[PDB]
DNA sequence: AAATTAGTTTGAATCTCGAGCTAATTT
DNA sequence: AAATTAGCTCGAGATTCAAACTAATTT
Protein backbone atom coordinates (compact mmCIF):
# COMPACT_ATOMS: atom_id res chain seq x y z
CA UNK A 1 0.00 0.00 0.00
CA UNK A 2 3.04 2.14 0.62
CA UNK A 3 5.55 2.65 -2.07
CA UNK A 4 9.14 2.91 -0.99
CA UNK A 5 10.60 6.42 -0.93
CA UNK A 6 14.38 6.10 -1.04
CA UNK A 7 16.51 8.41 1.13
CA UNK A 8 17.77 10.27 -1.88
CA UNK A 9 14.16 11.20 -2.96
CA UNK A 10 13.23 12.77 0.34
CA UNK A 11 14.99 16.07 -0.42
CA UNK A 12 14.44 16.90 -4.03
CA UNK A 13 14.64 19.68 -6.51
CA UNK A 14 12.65 20.54 -9.67
CA UNK A 15 14.60 20.05 -12.85
CA UNK A 16 14.07 20.17 -16.60
CA UNK A 17 14.93 17.37 -18.93
CA UNK A 18 15.85 16.44 -22.42
CA UNK A 19 12.05 16.38 -23.42
CA UNK A 20 11.39 19.70 -21.60
CA UNK A 21 9.51 18.00 -18.68
CA UNK A 22 9.69 18.94 -14.99
CA UNK A 23 11.00 16.14 -12.83
CA UNK A 24 12.25 15.88 -9.25
CA UNK A 25 15.91 14.92 -8.99
CA UNK A 26 17.66 14.41 -5.57
CA UNK A 27 19.31 17.24 -3.79
CA UNK A 28 22.53 15.21 -3.69
CA UNK A 29 22.68 15.72 -7.46
CA UNK A 30 22.67 19.51 -7.07
CA UNK A 31 25.53 19.18 -4.63
CA UNK A 32 27.41 17.05 -7.21
CA UNK A 33 26.88 19.74 -9.85
CA UNK A 34 27.98 22.65 -7.66
CA UNK A 35 31.20 20.82 -6.89
CA UNK A 36 31.97 19.73 -10.46
CA UNK A 37 31.57 23.30 -11.36
CA UNK A 38 33.70 24.43 -8.33
CA UNK A 39 36.48 22.09 -9.40
CA UNK A 40 36.36 23.08 -13.07
CA UNK A 41 37.03 26.73 -12.14
CA UNK A 42 40.01 25.95 -9.93
CA UNK A 43 42.77 25.60 -12.49
CA UNK A 44 45.10 24.18 -9.84
CA UNK A 45 44.50 26.66 -7.01
CA UNK A 46 44.84 25.33 -3.50
CA UNK A 47 41.78 24.54 -1.48
CA UNK A 48 41.89 23.91 2.21
CA UNK A 49 38.31 24.59 3.28
CA UNK A 50 36.04 22.63 1.08
CA UNK A 51 34.13 21.04 4.01
CA UNK A 52 33.49 24.20 5.98
CA UNK A 53 32.53 25.91 2.71
CA UNK A 54 29.93 23.36 1.83
CA UNK A 55 28.73 22.98 5.35
CA UNK A 56 27.90 26.66 5.52
CA UNK A 57 26.15 26.73 2.22
CA UNK A 58 23.82 24.15 3.78
CA UNK A 59 23.45 25.18 7.46
CA UNK A 60 22.31 28.71 6.57
CA UNK A 61 19.27 27.55 4.52
CA UNK A 62 18.46 24.77 6.93
CA UNK A 63 18.30 27.11 9.95
CA UNK A 64 16.55 29.69 7.90
CA UNK A 65 13.82 27.23 7.05
CA UNK A 66 13.39 25.49 10.35
CA UNK A 67 13.13 28.83 12.15
CA UNK A 68 10.46 30.02 9.78
CA UNK A 69 8.62 26.69 10.35
CA UNK A 70 8.73 27.09 14.10
CA UNK A 71 8.05 30.83 13.81
CA UNK A 72 11.22 31.70 15.74
CA UNK A 73 10.85 28.99 18.44
CA UNK A 74 14.39 27.79 19.18
CA UNK A 75 13.40 24.94 21.46
CA UNK A 76 11.10 23.39 18.82
CA UNK A 77 13.58 23.99 16.04
CA UNK A 78 16.28 22.11 17.99
CA UNK A 79 14.00 19.22 18.63
CA UNK A 80 13.17 18.71 14.95
CA UNK A 81 16.74 19.28 13.83
CA UNK A 82 17.86 16.59 16.39
CA UNK A 83 20.55 18.74 18.07
CA UNK A 84 20.98 20.39 21.49
CA UNK A 85 19.28 23.74 22.00
CA UNK A 86 22.62 25.32 22.87
CA UNK A 87 24.25 23.87 19.84
CA UNK A 88 21.53 25.54 17.82
CA UNK A 89 22.00 28.86 19.48
CA UNK A 90 25.68 28.59 18.63
CA UNK A 91 24.86 28.00 14.94
CA UNK A 92 22.22 30.77 14.80
CA UNK A 93 24.84 33.18 16.21
CA UNK A 94 27.44 31.94 13.67
CA UNK A 95 25.18 32.97 10.76
CA UNK A 96 23.73 36.21 12.32
CA UNK A 97 20.21 34.80 12.83
CA UNK A 98 19.83 35.10 16.60
CA UNK B 1 30.85 36.27 -5.60
CA UNK B 2 29.39 32.75 -4.96
CA UNK B 3 31.62 29.71 -5.38
CA UNK B 4 28.95 26.96 -4.95
CA UNK B 5 26.37 27.25 -7.70
CA UNK B 6 24.15 25.20 -9.96
CA UNK B 7 22.81 25.64 -13.47
CA UNK B 8 19.22 26.64 -13.97
CA UNK B 9 17.27 27.00 -17.12
CA UNK B 10 14.39 29.44 -17.63
CA UNK B 11 11.51 29.47 -20.10
CA UNK B 12 13.48 31.29 -22.71
CA UNK B 13 15.98 28.39 -22.68
CA UNK B 14 18.64 30.72 -21.11
CA UNK B 15 21.05 29.19 -18.53
CA UNK B 16 22.06 30.89 -15.33
CA UNK B 17 23.88 30.06 -12.10
CA UNK B 18 22.14 29.97 -8.79
CA UNK B 19 23.52 29.49 -5.33
CA UNK B 20 23.52 25.96 -3.96
CA UNK B 21 21.79 27.28 -0.84
CA UNK B 22 18.76 27.96 -3.01
CA UNK B 23 18.39 24.32 -4.00
CA UNK B 24 18.56 23.28 -0.35
CA UNK B 25 15.94 25.87 0.42
CA UNK B 26 13.63 24.54 -2.31
CA UNK B 27 14.17 20.97 -1.14
CA UNK B 28 13.27 21.77 2.41
CA UNK B 29 10.21 23.81 1.53
CA UNK B 30 9.14 20.83 -0.52
CA UNK B 31 9.80 18.38 2.31
CA UNK B 32 7.83 20.45 4.84
CA UNK B 33 4.91 20.80 2.47
CA UNK B 34 4.77 17.06 1.77
CA UNK B 35 4.52 16.21 5.50
CA UNK B 36 1.39 17.82 6.85
CA UNK B 37 2.29 18.46 10.44
CA UNK B 38 3.75 14.94 10.84
CA UNK B 39 6.59 15.32 13.27
CA UNK B 40 10.05 15.94 11.91
CA UNK B 41 12.81 14.50 14.05
CA UNK B 42 16.36 14.22 12.85
CA UNK B 43 16.42 16.80 10.27
CA UNK B 44 20.06 17.75 10.82
CA UNK B 45 21.54 14.21 10.30
CA UNK B 46 19.15 13.89 7.27
CA UNK B 47 20.47 16.87 5.41
CA UNK B 48 24.03 16.43 6.47
CA UNK B 49 24.00 12.92 4.94
CA UNK B 50 22.47 14.16 1.77
CA UNK B 51 25.36 16.52 1.47
CA UNK B 52 28.32 14.68 2.92
CA UNK B 53 27.98 11.66 0.55
CA UNK B 54 28.26 13.44 -2.77
CA UNK B 55 31.02 15.62 -1.19
CA UNK B 56 33.21 12.62 -0.30
CA UNK B 57 32.33 11.03 -3.62
CA UNK B 58 33.38 14.09 -5.66
CA UNK B 59 36.59 14.73 -3.76
CA UNK B 60 37.69 11.16 -3.84
CA UNK B 61 37.13 11.16 -7.57
CA UNK B 62 39.14 14.43 -7.90
CA UNK B 63 42.06 13.07 -5.83
CA UNK B 64 41.78 9.70 -7.54
CA UNK B 65 41.33 7.78 -4.25
CA UNK B 66 43.97 9.63 -2.31
CA UNK B 67 42.61 10.00 1.21
CA UNK B 68 45.48 12.05 2.46
CA UNK B 69 45.11 14.71 -0.34
CA UNK B 70 41.38 14.62 0.01
CA UNK B 71 41.39 15.49 3.74
CA UNK B 72 43.77 18.30 3.00
CA UNK B 73 41.43 19.80 0.40
CA UNK B 74 38.42 19.60 2.74
CA UNK B 75 40.24 20.99 5.72
CA UNK B 76 39.53 18.05 7.98
CA UNK B 77 41.70 15.39 9.63
CA UNK B 78 42.63 12.25 7.77
CA UNK B 79 41.04 10.21 10.58
CA UNK B 80 37.83 12.10 10.44
CA UNK B 81 37.75 11.43 6.70
CA UNK B 82 38.25 7.73 7.12
CA UNK B 83 35.54 7.73 9.76
CA UNK B 84 33.09 9.53 7.39
CA UNK B 85 34.05 7.14 4.57
CA UNK B 86 33.24 4.20 6.90
CA UNK B 87 29.90 5.83 7.89
CA UNK B 88 28.67 5.92 4.32
CA UNK B 89 30.25 2.60 3.30
CA UNK B 90 32.79 3.97 0.86
CA UNK B 91 35.66 1.64 1.71
C1' DA C 1 -2.24 32.18 36.49
C1' DA C 2 0.20 28.37 34.32
C1' DA C 3 2.99 26.84 30.86
C1' DT C 4 6.61 27.34 27.99
C1' DT C 5 10.74 29.42 26.25
C1' DA C 6 15.09 32.32 26.39
C1' DG C 7 19.27 32.87 28.09
C1' DT C 8 22.87 31.10 30.83
C1' DT C 9 26.08 28.16 33.47
C1' DT C 10 28.43 23.44 34.74
C1' DG C 11 30.44 19.32 33.98
C1' DA C 12 30.20 14.71 31.57
C1' DA C 13 30.72 12.42 27.23
C1' DT C 14 31.75 12.35 22.37
C1' DC C 15 34.28 13.96 18.50
C1' DT C 16 38.04 15.98 16.15
C1' DC C 17 42.79 16.77 16.15
C1' DG C 18 47.97 16.34 15.50
C1' DA C 19 51.40 13.46 16.22
C1' DG C 20 53.89 9.11 15.62
C1' DC C 21 54.71 4.86 14.03
C1' DT C 22 55.19 0.72 10.33
C1' DA C 23 53.62 -1.76 6.27
C1' DA C 24 52.15 -1.14 1.75
C1' DT C 25 52.01 1.48 -2.44
C1' DT C 26 53.50 4.94 -5.74
C1' DT C 27 57.01 7.51 -7.70
C1' DA D 1 65.95 3.54 -3.44
C1' DA D 2 63.16 7.63 -1.73
C1' DA D 3 58.96 9.35 -1.05
C1' DT D 4 54.50 9.25 0.01
C1' DT D 5 50.27 7.24 1.78
C1' DA D 6 47.34 3.77 4.44
C1' DG D 7 46.08 2.05 8.51
C1' DC D 8 46.53 2.11 13.00
C1' DT D 9 47.10 3.99 18.13
C1' DC D 10 47.32 7.45 21.86
C1' DG D 11 45.98 11.52 24.49
C1' DA D 12 44.82 16.62 24.21
C1' DG D 13 41.60 19.91 22.99
C1' DA D 14 37.32 21.18 21.34
C1' DT D 15 32.42 20.38 20.82
C1' DT D 16 28.01 18.53 21.78
C1' DC D 17 25.16 17.09 25.26
C1' DA D 18 21.72 16.98 29.19
C1' DA D 19 20.76 19.01 33.35
C1' DA D 20 19.92 22.67 36.04
C1' DC D 21 18.15 27.22 37.02
C1' DT D 22 15.46 32.21 36.78
C1' DA D 23 13.60 35.95 33.93
C1' DA D 24 10.83 36.75 30.08
C1' DT D 25 7.22 35.56 27.06
C1' DT D 26 3.29 33.09 25.34
C1' DT D 27 -0.58 30.44 26.14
Amino acid sequence: MFEQRVNSDVLTVSTVNSQDQVTQKPLRDSVKQALKNYFAQLNGQDVNDLYELVLAEVEQPLLDMVMQYTRGNQTRAALMMGINRGTLRKKLKKYGMN
